[PDB]
């Protein structure tokens, strides 16, 4: 019982500024499965277009969060999760040179 969950924030194609494309935050290997995905443009949330929970044997719990985005020289996004083992929302900043 009791896992915590390792996050992976990424974008779909490789990006551009100016081109429109798609971040998710891909969260995996937690127990018990409630918890929460917020992503993060600037500190603010945004689209939350998320999947259904599902589960396996070799990643146990997780989910997929993504919204749509347009690359900037300025903006800086990153996804924020909320689980009963992070004493404080863990927030994982989309490096893109990863």
């Amino acid at each position: 019982i009791q896992r915590p969950p390792k996050i992976q924030v990424y974008s779909r194609h490789p990006p551009e500024d100016g081109k429109p494309n798609y971040l998710n935050c891909y969260v995996y290997g937690f127990h018990p499965p409630q918890i929460e995905i917020d992503l993060l443009k600037n500190g603010e949330k945004i689209k939350s277009e998320q999947s259904d929970l599902s589960f396996s044997k070799d990643w146990s719990f997780y989910l997929l969060s993504h919204a749509e985005f347009t690359p900037n020289s300025k903006d800086q996004y990153s996804c924020r999760v909320k689980h009963v083992t992070l004493e404080q929302p863990r927030i994982v900043k989309w490096d893109r040179d990863l």
